[PDB]
C-alpha cells in the first residue's frame, strides 16, 4: 500500500519493483499553443504529485461548491496509493510540434519492419504517454482518467491498454511472475539494485548526444498477440525447446536452477533464449517491464490472450533493434504476432516540487 | 486463503466478495447428451483442484514430453487466493439434449427495456461460470483451462474480466466505490443473513422446479458509463442522481452511510428511491458486481462501468420489477445497458462423488 516517491533523477516506474497492474495510455496532442502545452505540463506534474501520495488532484472530491463538478473523480477515496507510478513520455510525433523538430534524439530511433508484423495504426504511435503502474487497478484508472480530465482540449487519448497482471521482474529476490505460455518470465532482466547496469544500458547520459535527454530513458511498447489455440496443442518438449528454459522450474534447459546461468550450446539454435540473450546481440541488454493482458474474445469461440511486451534502454538502436532483429528466426515466432508498437523517450525524473514533467526540454 | 468447494449451495454467491472477476459465457457444440455428462464431470473434476490451488488432470509439466500438459502452467506458484467457480445455465441450453421441459419457470426471458442496446454478441449463453479470486491470473487460469478442456463441446461466447477492492491494501468492513465515485454496496443482503438468503435468494422445492433447489438465478448486465459526461457533472447533481451524499454516501438529510434512508426527501426519480424493496413491492436483491475497465472506444472514450450481476429465488420477482421502476431513473442519462444474460445457477456439488448438473441430468 505504501507510496514510491515521485521525485527523482530519473522517473519512477522504471527501475521501481514491478507492480501489480498496469493502466498505458497514448495520448495526441490537439493544441497549436506551445505555451498552453507547458502548463499541461505543469499541471499535470502537481495532480501526478498528489496521485502518488494517494491524495485527490486540486481541492478534493467532495465539499466544494453545490454548483462545480469536483477537482478529482472520487473513485480512489479511501485507498492507499498502492505503489502507485506515473511515467510520461515523448513520442516521435511530438517533436513536429512547438519547434522543437532540432530536440528530437537521434536515439529515438523510428523501428523498421519486423517480418510476421501485423500492426494496428489506430493502437499504434502516440505523441506522448503516460505509464501507470499500481497495485490496486481502481488507482491507476483513476489516475490516467483525472489525467485525462485536466488534459481535455489540449491532448486526447489515441489508445490504452490495461495489464492485468505483469510479467516482468525488477526484483530477483521475489518469485518470478509468469506470462499466459506457462513460462516464467523476467528472471535475466536488470534488477532496481543494479546501478551500474542501469548506467551502462537504460539511463541516457550526457555524452550520448542529447543534453535534455541526460537520466531519461527510450521506451519501446508492443502489442503481441499469442496464439493460445496453437500453443496449447503443442507438446511439453515443444514448449521447452521453443525457449531453452524447463516450463515448471524455469532453469535452462540441462541444469537444476531458475537462475542457474544459461548454457546457450545445449539449446536449440532457434530458442529464444539463445537469440535474445546478450552474449548473441554484441552484449545488448534490455529492461523489460510487459504486462499480460486478455481483450474478451477473438468473436470465435476462444479467449484472445497476449503480452504487452515493454522495454526501457539507453539506445534503442542498440537495445530493442539488434535483439529483435536477431529473433527473426525465432521458434517462438509461429506463437505470437506484434499487432501494435509505439516509441517514446522518457524524459529525466522531475528533480524536486518546483520542477515539471519535460522542463529540460521545453 | 480457500473457500470450500463443496456445499449444498455453490460457493461464489454468499461467501465473502473477493477482488476479482473473470466470467465467461460458453456455447455448447455437441448435441450428444452423454458427451455434455462427462464434460460437467471432467469439469468439475477440474473446479476441485483449481479452487484448492493445484493444476488441472496430470500436472503443469513433468509428464510425457511428447504430450500436451494437462494444465496450461500460468498458476503454478500462485495460491487459492480464494478461488470460486460457480456454473449456471442458459435458457438456451433447454432447447438441446430434451431438456426443455426441465427449464425452470423462475429462468424468465427478460423484457425489453427503455435504453436498452444489447450487444447480442455479448449477451446470451448456454453456459457461464463466474471464477471470482484475489488474483486475477488465478480467475483467468481456470476459465483458460476450464475452456480447453471443453473444447470440441463448447466454446467461449463472451469474457469479461471485473475489479472490486484489493484487500491487501482496503479494509474488509469499507465500502467499495464505483467507478462514479459512489459507495456501491451499503443497503445489500449479505452473505451472513441466513434467513433473508433463504428469503430472497435461494430456490426452493415447493417453488416449482425441484432440480434447482439450493441453486439460485443469476442476471448479468454489463452497463457502460458515460465517464466523461458524468464528470462534467456538478456535485449536487451526482448526489441528486442518487439520493446519497458523494463523501459520506448517507441518505440525503442523514449523517452516516449506514442510516436508513428517508425516501420522501430523495428527489422522486433518484436511483435509491426507485430501486429500494419498499418502491418494489417488498423486492429485494443479492448484488455482487464488479466494475471493469476495458480500455478506450474509438472516440477516445473510457470503455468503464459496471458489470452488474444479481442473485434472486426468482427472476419475476427480482431483477425484473426493480429494473422496470428504473424507466425514469436520473441515473439513465449516465449508463447504457449493453450486454445481458440470465443463467440458472444449479445446487451446490455435495461431495466428492457429486458433479456439476447432476440433479439436471440424473
Ligand atoms: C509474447 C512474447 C514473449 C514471450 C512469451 C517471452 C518469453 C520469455 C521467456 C519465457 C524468457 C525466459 C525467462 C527470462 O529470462 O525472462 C524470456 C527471456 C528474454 N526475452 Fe522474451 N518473450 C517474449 C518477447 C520478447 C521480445 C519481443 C523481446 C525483445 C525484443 C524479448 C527479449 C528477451 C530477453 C532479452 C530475454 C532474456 C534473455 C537472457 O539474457 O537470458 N522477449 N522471454
Ligand atoms: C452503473 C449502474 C449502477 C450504479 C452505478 C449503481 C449505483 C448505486 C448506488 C451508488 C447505490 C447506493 C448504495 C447502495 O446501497 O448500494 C445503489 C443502490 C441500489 N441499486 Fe444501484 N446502481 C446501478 C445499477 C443498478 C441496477 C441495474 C439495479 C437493479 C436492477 C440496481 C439496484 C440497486 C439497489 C436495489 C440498491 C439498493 C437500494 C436500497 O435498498 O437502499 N442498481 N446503486
Amino acid at each position: 500500500g505504501s507510496a514510491v516517491p515521485f521525485h527523482g533523477a530519473h522517473q519512477a516506474g522504471i527501475a521501481t519493483p514491478v507492480q501489480d497492474r498496469l493502466h498505458f495510455a497514448a495520448f495526441d496532442v490537439t493544441t497549436e499553443d506551445r505555451a498552453a502545452f507547458v502548463a499541461l505540463l505543469k499541471e499535470w506534474t502537481a495532480a501526478a504529485r498528489r496521485l502518488t501520495a494517494g491524495h485527490a488532484v486540486g481541492e478534493g472530491a467532495y465539499g466544494g461548491l453545490p454548483e462545480a463538478p469536483p477537482d478529482d473523480t472520487g473513485e480512489a477515496l479511501g485507498l492507499k496509493p498502492s505503489r502507485l507510478t506515473l511515467t510520461i513520455g515523448f513520442g516521435p510525433s511530438l517533436f513536429t510540434r512547438f519547434g522543437l523538430a532540432d530536440l528530437r534524439p537521434e536515439a529515438l530511433a523510428d523501428l523498421p519492419k519486423f517480418p510476421g508484423d501485423n500492426l494496428d495504426r489506430a493502437r499504434s504511435g502516440g505523441d506522448l504517454c503516460v505509464q501507470a503502474c499500481a497495485d490496486d487497478p481502481q488507482v491507476a484508472v483513476h489516475a490516467i482518467r483525472n489525467l485525462a480530465r485536466i488534459g481535455f482540449g489540449k491532448v486526447v487519448v489515441r489508445w490504452s491498454q490495461l495489464g492485468f497482471g505483469k510479467t516482468s521482474s525488477t526484483t530477483p529476490d521475489k518469485q518470478t511472475p509468469r506470462n499466459l505460455l506457462g513460462f516464467k518470465d523476467g528472471t535475466r532482466n536488470i534488477a532496481g539494485t543494479e546501478k551500474d547496469r542501469l548506467d551502462r544500458f537504460v539511463w541516457a547520459a550526457e555524452k550520448d548526444g542529447t543534453p535534455w535527454m541526460t537520466g531519461g530513458s527510450y521506451l519501446v511498447a508492443r502489442r503481441i498477440r499469442m496464439h493460445i489455440e496453437t500453443w496449447d496443442r503443442a507438446s511439453l518438449q515443444e514448449q521447452e525447446d521453443v525457449f531453452g528454459r524447463d516450463k515448471g522450474e524455469g532453469a535452462p534447459v540441462g541444469k537444476a536452477k531458475e537462475r542457474d546461468e544459461p548454457f546457450l550450446k545445449a539449446m536449440k539454435p532457434d530458442a529464444h533464449v539463445r537469440l535474445a540473450h546478450p552474449d548473441s546481440n554484441g552484449g545488448a541488454t534490455l529492461l523489460r517491464r510487459g504486462y499480460s493482458f486478455t481483450d474478451g474474445t477473438d468473436g470465435l469461440g476462444r479467449l484472445d490472450a497476449g503480452l504487452f511486451f515493454l522495454a526501457y534502454q539507453r539506445d534503442i538502436r542498440t537495445g530493442f533493434v539488434p535483439v529483435q532483429r536477431n529473433l527473426a528466426t525465432d521458434a517462438l515466432n509461429e506463437y505470437i504476432q506484434h499487432v501494435g508498437s509505439a516509441v517514446f523517450a522518457v524524459p529525466p525524473g522531475v528533480r524536486d516540487a518546483d520542477d515539471w514533467w519535460g522542463s529540460t526540454l521545453f
